[PDB]
């Protein structure tokens, strides 16, 4: 089997994407947001706090013929940016893109913090980081690419974000139509349940490569690109005028500058990121201070290559038995 779902950015700023899934019999279709990054299938729901649901979409298990509940699980999320939600466990029908996994756990939110609950056009997220992760207790569940693998025609969901404009998400296929050169492959850390992977070395703009090896994730969840100071400096130091700001939380410049392209290695390929990928727009309303698409992930503690730099690729997360990644140009 495959799938092939469209996803869409939720804003002008590209500050995440959201791609349509069917929930139940009948159908709930809810937008979430698909995470490489996290492993937990939750959504906004019937259950959800009242106050904390402005907006959303909910999925009502109690309206799906094929929804049971899992009893005594409950499950429990906090994310870098110091969002959370948690819950209780439903499993039940689940189709992306044409592709169906019965029994999958769809965790309900009793409660979500503010960020969420803000968020509206956000109904939930779909994680597809390894099922290590999984936070449903006492028995951990399994992702829906986990679920769905040994049904694909490969065992491979492909990453496809655009930049300004809708992307596609794939499961079981490689769509050779999708990307320009070839796909160069990576080896793949598991073992802090991430898509773990370790980047060649980095160019600012028309400037030389420096080989040197970066340790990041490929987090589709993630906005930004999180990268060592040195690196971040780097960049920021060939643009006039920015600057470090912590009262803003990261590096900031001025809004009438031209940014430079940024371009990080995989093996000996190399993948461009275009200057406007980097603008994330004023601070504020009016403001003529932009806000940078690069940032230190110092005290992070991970590096992380978010969608500013996976958008600028076609990205193959390779779930064989051994898995790995692969990045090409498009």
């Amino acid at each position: 089997s495959t799938g092939s779902a469209t996803t869409t950015p939720i804003d002008s700023l590209d500050d995440a994407y959201i791609t349509p899934v069917q929930i139940g019999t009948p159908a709930q279709t809810l937008n979430l947001d698909f995470d490489t990054g996290s492993s937990d299938l939750w959504v906004f729901s019937s259950e959800t706090t009242a106050s904390e649901v402005d907006g959303q979409t909910i999925y009502t298990p109690s309206k799906s013929t094929t929804a049971k509940l899992l009893s005594g699980a409950t499950w429990s999320i906090s994310y870098g940016d110091g969002s959370s939600s948690s819950g209780d466990v439903y499993t039940d029908t689940v189709s992306v893109g044409g592709l169906t996994v019965t029994g999958q756990a769809v965790e309900s939110a009793k409660k979500v913090s503010s960020s969420f609950t803000e968020d509206s056009t956000i109904d939930g997220l779909l994680g597809l980081a390894f099922s290590t992760l999984n936070t449903v207790s006492p028995t951990q569940q399994k992702t829906f690419f986990d679920n769905a693998k040994a049904s694909l025609d490969s065992p491979v969901f492909t990453a496809d974000l655009g930049y300004h404009a809708p992307g596609t998400y794939n499961f079981g296929f490689i769509d050779t139509t999708a990307y320009t050169g070839s796909i160069t492959y990576t080896a793949v850390s598991t073992k802090q349940g991430f898509w773990e992977w370790t980047s060649t070395g980095y160019a600012v703009g028309s400037g030389t490569f420096k080989s040197t090896s970066i340790d990041g994730i490929a987090d589709t969840g993630t906005t930004l690109l999180y990268l060592p100071a040195t690196v971040v400096s780097a960049y920021w130091a060939q643009v006039s005028g920015a600057k470090s700001s912590s009262s803003v939380g990261g590096y900031v410049f001025p809004c009438s500058a031209t940014l430079p392209s940024f371009t990080f290695g995989v093996g000996s390929a190399r993948i461009v990121i275009p200057g406007d990928y980097i603008d994330f727009g004023p601070i504020s309303t009016g403001s003529s201070s932009c806000f940078g698409g690069i940032q230190s992930s110092a005290g992070i503690g991970i590096n992380i290559f978010g969608d500013v730099a996976l958008k600028a690729a076609f990205v193959v997360f390779n779930g064989a038995t051994t898995p790995t990644l692969g990045f090409a140009s498009k």
